[PDB]
């Protein structure tokens, strides 16, 4: 049985993941950006009213993950901060100017995330060695890594994710990118334990008055068919 | 004594907009969402360096401020959040579909804002009624609100910034959008109180394997904090 997890961008959104099949949720903010950290109201929010596995997102900005001192003090704050909250887990990355993951750092982030199951983002997928920044995350006690094989989308680096599994049991490998209802059965066919997909869709703005504003939320309807879709395919495995 | 307020999306930027004459900061995250509430991290850290007045804003997503249930539970425990850290004022606004200032919902932001000096952001020039906007701001104990006359940039919009400052005392005119040290002096002889600039650019990624990062120019800052300065000196 994959395991199905839906980044959401609100409260609201990881409730209908929660409702329509999720396993687990991926709580960021600023779709934009590419996913920020959420507010603590958003996290409080979260906490009271989702009750499957939530791994809020550590990033106090987009872009590289070439963190600034001021910028790392307060990941470390927010990761000991959403530990406090009770969630169990949370995602983050951080790398050196060459794409190396820098370990000193994630040494900190791990030592402040105590239990929680860590999840190291992306930031793998714009990082140098895959194998050996696989053994070095396991040295570092993470628990699954996010990627799309380093490619534009995890269906183009599917083959490098298959190597990513067969290189290490741990961390786990979670095929992210692209991923939709359309293009689950590669990623079960080849033997993916976890996949994450953001199941979005646009909601218009009921904005009446003007002088862009479109929402992006979850679809509910998506998240149901690609647990579906899950669940036969583990059962077509007889 | 025209107060210059910086726009900035990190707390090393709130800084360095503090030592370079900057006499209050607006803390904002997500520079491509047009800025969002920043994480408890981020405005712990600000506390702890930041001496000048900061007002976080206190947004959860870009785009319309018509936010949902689940929005605007977060933003009501995130005013809670800023007001419990200390910080002297927030940054924020709510609207109906109809272009009018959500009373029912800005008044229980106020309830939970306590003393916070409370600005209503651009949410304003979305407004249909921009004089009865005022009012209702007024109304609801609004300290400040950040206007670009209801035009792409505040220079455009500055003739009706002043209609504004003239309407009432309602809360303080502060003008924003395309503020900078090159226009500057308009809106001083314009007779604005205060003025809000991010005086910001966007920096290269240090990546050396394979990109962009926001971040505050102090010298913007500086030169006008100076203008500023000789504005009412001359
Ligand atoms: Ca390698």
């Amino acid at each position: 049985m994959a395991l199905l997890e839906i980044c959401c961008y609100s409260m609201e959104c990881a409730l209908t993941a929660q409702q329509n099949g999720a396993d687990r949720v991926e709580l960021c903010a600023a779709p934009k950006e590419g996913g920020l950290t959420p507010s603590l109201g958003v996290l409080k929010s979260v906490r009271q009213r989702v009750t499957i596995p939530v791994h809020p997102i550590i990033r106090p900005r987009g872009g590289d993950f070439c963190y600034s001192d001021g910028e790392f003090a307060a990941i470390l704050e927010d990761v000991r901060t959403v530990r406090e909250l009770g969630f169990p887990g949370l995602v983050t990355g951080v790398l050196d100017v060459d794409g190396n993951v820098d370990m000193p750092r994630m040494e900190k982030i791990m030592a402040a995330a105590g239990p929680l199951a860590v999840t190291f983002h992306r930031a793998f997928d714009m990082c140098a060695n895959p194998l050996y920044t696989l053994n070095n995350l396991a040295e570092l006690g993470i628990a699954r890594v996010l990627t799309s094989g380093q490619k534009s989308d995890a269906l183009q680096g599917l083959s490098k994710i298959m190597e990513l599994i067969a290189h290490r049991d741990a961390p786990i490998i979670m095929a992210g990118a692209g991923v939709r209802a359309e293009n689950l059965h590669h990623f079960l066919d080849a033997g993916v334990l976890e996949v994450h997909s953001s199941a979005g869709a646009w909601q218009a703005s009921p904005m009446r008055y003007r002088n862009e504003y479109s929402r992006y939320i979850v679809d509910g309807a998506a998240v149901a068919e690609m647990k579906g879709i899950i669940e036969r395919h583990q059962a077509k495995l007889e």
